[PDB]
């Protein structure tokens, strides 16, 4: 009684159709997406709700997930799934959501079912249980038709076959209608008429307008409210509802403003829902201050506690990232994801117009019971055979471990592999130039385990080091190129300390460029960030990056060996 609800989220690569079924299963039943899509289909209410773009940081999907109890991966006929849906799909296992999966746009010519679903069971490497990845329904559909099916050669003359998987593999909501009133924000909204809307799943008891009611955030702290309005969804709307009762999605007002991780308690057995989920960082990164004598150059405005502000601000556009304070009180210590993650951030940091000094990129290692480990993680390359002999041994190097291989039969192959983040750093660098541009690379973090003995091999060439500033001539460029390549050509405004070129040698060789050319190579900010040492900084201003040694002169280099 009362459980014939259906609470589902649902997954899908951009342009693979979920848009279109969500739709089809709303006209052909008795009721951009909207965020939740109430849908009644013969006595059965199912709770469709939906998942941001692949980059969502904020932690919006493990929020949807902590409302639903299975997850509707939407699979291309054709392309099959992508690594797009690689971390939603992985935050809803971690949620132990058993999946449903639907391949539609199988009416396309080519489609290859049966392909895909070897593609989506192996996408499930997700560290995934078996349970999960047993047993998960196949639903075939074509949701610009209207038409789904268990087999993809017999199709059913509308969506029943999909909302029949629904209903038998979904869990009805793991709630107590009876208890008292318990309800966690998982999202917010805001209407200029109604005033900030709260958003989720009821966890126990019911509500109705104008009740009573007490709000207990993460910590611990209470405030008393009264509930105005109860909204319920049905079809891509908000009715305004008299009662809501555990199970149910519904949106709160008037209880103020409401912050996501609150809960909403009847006025007496005030109990907070557990804060659900947080990013631990696996790589970081040191952000300092331009200390080069290019101080405000083309970095628009920049001083020490600027912006640190400013990563007080991307603080809650990810709970991925941290935000540490260094004892040099210029420069500060964030971590993050992949470094793919503190990548970007710097990029448009730079279109924001900052300049700052950045070092490499080193794992968080962590002590658990007294032995050291650090972070491994699943890396899947998608080479050409002539580069698969040598992407491998690279990784070996790298203390990859193989796992799986599968060739394309058309000329290319797919690797799997178990490797440290610290071997995995900067080698996507490598990895283009070394396929010639055509191979592809993902990764995923998989678990903390015991450290690999040993260090990845360090930049093995030296660096030509500027003794002076000044522009750089042809003359002594040319003479440069007998012992090595540069990153400049006639012309180009150079410092002390700053790094114009790869030496030939090992050593470090400090060279003035003051006193025609081979093409210069000019490196992207990747590109670049995988080639510094420890004892190096890149200096990133809005128009193009630059990079140095951390001490500028040679009188302290030598110092500091
Ligand atoms: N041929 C074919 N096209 C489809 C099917 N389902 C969806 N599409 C098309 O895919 C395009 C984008 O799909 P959409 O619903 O927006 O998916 P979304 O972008 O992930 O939300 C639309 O133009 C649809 O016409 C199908 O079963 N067959
Ligand atoms: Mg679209």
């Amino acid at each position: 009684m009362i459980e014939k609800l259906r609470n589902i989220a649902i997954i899908a690569h951009v342009d693979h159709g979920k848009t279109t079924l969500v739709d089809k299963l709303l006209q052909q039943s008795g009721t951009i997406l909207a965020k939740n899509t109430a849908i009644k289909w013969n006595d059965y209410r199912i709770n469709i709700v939906d998942t941001p773009g692949h980059a969502d940081f904020g932690g919006e999907v493990e929020r949807v997930m902590s409302m639903v109890d299975s997850v509707l991966l939407v699979v291309d006929a054709f392309d099959g799934p992508m690594p797009q849906t690689r971390f939603v799909t992985k935050k809803a296992f971690a949620y132990g959501l058993k999946p449903i999966v639907v391949i539609n746009k199988v009416d396309r010519p080519g489609a290859r079912p049966d392909w895909v679903v070897d593609q989506v069971f192996d996408l499930f490497v997700n560290l995934d249980a078996t349970d999960e990845q047993l047993d998960f329904p196949i639903v075939y559909a074509s949701a610009l038709n209207g038409i789904a099916g268990l087999d993809h050669e017999d199709m059913a003359e509308d969506m029943t076959p999909l909302y029949q998987a629904i209903v038998d593999h979904v869990p009805a909501p793991d709630v107590d209608l009876d208890g008292p009133f318990q309800m966690q924000i998982s999202q917010l909204d805001y209407n200029s008429y109604v005033g900030v809307i709260g958003i989720g799943r009821i966890k126990r008891g019911k509500v109705k307008p104008n009740q009573q009611v007490t709000i207990i955030d993460s910590e611990g702290k209470t405030r008393n409210a009264k509930v105005g309005k109860v909204l319920g969804h049905l079809g891509l709307e908000r009715i305004e509802t008299d009662l809501a009762e555990a199970g149910d999605i519904v949106a709160i007002t008037g209880l103020g403003e409401l912050n996501i991780s609150d809960t909403v308690c009847d006025t007496q057995n005030v109990e907070a829902l557990p804060a659900l989920s947080v990013d631990e960082p696996t790589v970081s990164m040191f952000f300092c201050v331009n200390t080069s004598p290019f101080c405000g150059k083309e970095g628009k405005f920049v001083t020490s506690r600027q912006i640190l502000d400013r990563l007080n601000k991307e603080l809650v556009h990810n709970v991925a990232l941290r935000v540490e304070e260094t004892e040099d009180a210029d420069a500060f210590r964030v971590s993050g994801r992949g470094e793919l993650h503190l990548s970007v951030l710097i990029e448009n940091m730079r279109r924001e117009g900052f300049e700052l000094a950045v070092s490499r990129p080193k794992v968080i290692f962590r002590e658990i019971d007294g032995r050291k480990q650090e972070p491994y993680e699943n890396v899947t390359l998608d080479v050409e055979e002539q580069h698969q002999g040598s992407v491998m041994q690279a990784l070996g190097e790298r203390k990859g471990d193989l796992k799986n291989m599968n060739p394309d039969g058309k000329g290319r192959v797919r690797l799997d592999y178990v490797i440290p983040s610290r071997g995995l750093i900067g080698f996507r660098s490598e990895f283009m130039t070394m396929t010639s541009g055509t191979g592809l690379l993902y990764s995923t973090f998989s678990h903390y385990d015991d450290v690999r003995p040993g260090e990845v091999g360090q930049r093995q060439n030296g660096v030509l080091i500027s003794n002076g500033q000044g522009k750089a001539v042809a003359f002594a460029l040319f003479g440069l190129q007998d012992r090595g390549k540069l990153f400049l050509g006639h012309g180009a405004e150079v410092y002390e300390g700053q790094i114009i070129g790869i030496h030939s040698r090992s050593n470090d060789l400090t060279v003035n460029c003051l006193t025609v050319l081979v093409p210069p190579i000019r490196m992207t900010l990747e590109q670049a960030l995988e080639f510094i040492d420890d004892d190096e900084l890149v200096e990133v201003t809005p128009t193009s990056i630059r990079i140095r040694k951390r001490h500028l002169t040679e009188n302290d280099r030598r110092r500091a060996n």
